[PDB]
């Protein structure tokens, strides 16, 4: 079994912190919770340690960890996100929202001692004060999504590119296109792998206890797309 | 505002059972897990007993306990389900599969000891062998959905309307139209609702230690549309 792969077999403690400006709103995000790659199982509170949340929460979803996703054994060829660790990678995003804003991330997931953490810069610009993002127009939840991954041997990563389809309230959809790449941090060889996709599933929750502006997330991931 | 309220301040252990009839495959599901109410969490493991699955998971998830919605306090006027409680509620539904088969299911939903049970009976009928269900086309996922309900005194209970888009491998989506209807068990008061909804979101995901065909469904379900 792979160095990196070791470390997930069982539940590893999970932190994440983020700090975000869209439209001259700065907000911080603090993330607290775990995850089981043996069941590509993810669970995490975020909280807005600023206030209120000046953007909805599913939209930050896909920015508050991929290395836990569930890669099946015939499969644990093609896990860049893991063969990575513990030095990590740098994930970079550009989020294009359909006919409003776009967010610009760049975050770098590694273990800080015994804890995975995920840091993270986020900037967004153009949006419209009355949009469905500044307008807080989305429903609390987000949908299945399939993420695709493609090898880039001459970055020494991976590309990700997938467009997410957000609810909003009267019935009708907001599209936010991704645009994603992987690097690896650390100097050691990692697993470029082959053309596949990630399954992803979000459930959001609140906490009846909790005052502060926040989000519960339950993440369930299983890549796919290559036969054994 | 019930006595029935008073059995989901905690988490409540539940079993599900489900005999299957559909274009003749005949199946049994037994499910296990937990509900609490005040998070509006409901967790479940679902088994199929009779070997390999003849129809999507997905499909059945509407069928395999709406009494673990959270209802919020300035609501709880309105939460049916909790308020037929421990006598319980027949929960009763047709499902129309556009260009498709149809499922009939009665179920009875109420407390058996400390212990919350589903007892269901599904048939299905009219289904195309090589259309999305019987034909395993659907994505093992479940998409977020509003749950509609409306008051009915005549039979002390409510009606139910909703579409469940299930997404299909290829990208499109296959309908089904969800008509419920529930009553209770008992002679006792139950609460009758002015319209409104549950907001559900459903994961779906494999113990990869289980070896029988199975499903983990978690759900997290609140009530809104009034305050």
């Amino acid at each position: 079994v792979s160095k990196g792969e070791e470390l997930f077999t069982g539940v590893v403690p999970i932190l994440v912190e983020l700090d975000g400006d869209v439209n001259g709103h700065k907000f911080s995000v603090s993330g607290e919770g775990e995850g089981d790659a043996t069941y590509g199982k993810l669970t995490l509170k975020f909280i807005c340690t600023t206030g209120k949340l000046p953007v909805p929460w599913p939209t930050l979803v896909t920015t508050l960890v991929q290395c836990f996703s569930r890669y099946p054994d015939h499969m644990k060829q093609h896990d860049f996100f893991k063969s990575a660790m513990p030095e990590g990678y740098v994930q970079e995003r550009t989020i294009f929202f359909k006919d409003d804003g776009n967010y610009k991330t760049r975050a770098e997931v590694k273990f800080e001692g015994d804890t995975l953490v995920n840091r993270i810069e986020l900037k967004g610009i153009d949006f419209k004060e009355d949009g469905n993002i500044l307008g807080h127009k989305l429903e609390y939840n987000m949908n299945s999504h399939n993420v695709y991954i493609m090898a880039d041997k001459q970055k020494n990563g991976i590309k990700v590119n997938y467009k997410i389809r957000h609810n909003i309230e009267d019935g009708s959809v907001q599209l936010a296109d991704h645009y994603q790449q992987n690097t690896p941090i650390g100097d050691g060889p990692v697993l470029l792998p082959d053309n596949h996709y990630l399954s992803t599933q979000s459930a959001l929750s609140k906490d009846p206890n909790e005052k502060r502006d926040h989000m519960v997330l339950l993440e369930f991931v299983t890549a796919a797309g290559i036969t054994l």
